[PDB]
């Protein structure tokens, strides 16, 4: 029986200017991931198949369902919130 | 026909102190996702099923294969490099 105990991020505040770019960050995070898989012989498939190297998320980011892009933008902001929580400043450059 | 064309992050340089925390960031990023999913009725399954909300990655982070932990650390780091290349400063708290 699995019960996740994440560290709480709900009070971590990021620059609005950073949240505004979360779509661009998720797309590129997706693209970097897809390049690596395709460079190692993965191809599009209906379900995740490690033994044959097939994955359904190997399509352009823009063609993903919006619920997935939503998950991906959340993960991108959760990552940076965890950075700030581990004690790093995040500031827009002048 | 899909050819990913990500932005090139190879020359983005992150503080080592932040790279040292890769596994902790990836673990919690995974844990926040699992908590969100389980709160919405998702449970473990052997393959992802959006309609019946089953997902194979709904296990503790520590129990994931090393190959997936590696992909998780690289994406956390790719997310942060993308943040730096969009013009934000990441520095240890002063
Ligand atoms: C589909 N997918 C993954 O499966 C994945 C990932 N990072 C780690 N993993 C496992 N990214 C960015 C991703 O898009
Ligand atoms: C398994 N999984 C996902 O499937 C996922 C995610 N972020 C977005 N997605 C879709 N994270 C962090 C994740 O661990
Ligand atoms: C760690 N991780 C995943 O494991 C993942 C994902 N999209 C799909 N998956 C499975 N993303 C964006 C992700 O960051």
């Amino acid at each position: 029986d699995y019960i996740p105990e994440p560290m709480d991020l709900s009070l971590v505040d990021l620059p609005e200017s950073l949240i505004q770019l979360s779509e661009r960050i998720a797309e590129n995070v997706h693209e970097v991931w897809a390049k690596a898989r395709i460079d190692e012989g993965w191809t599009y498939g209906e379900k995740r198949d490690d033994i044959h190297k097939k994955h359904p998320c190997l399509v352009p980011y823009d063609e993903l369902p919006e619920e997935e892009k939503e998950a991906d933008r959340n993960t991108a902001m959760n990552t940076i919130k965890m950075v700030k929580k581990l004690g790093f400043r995040i500031e827009k450059e002048d």
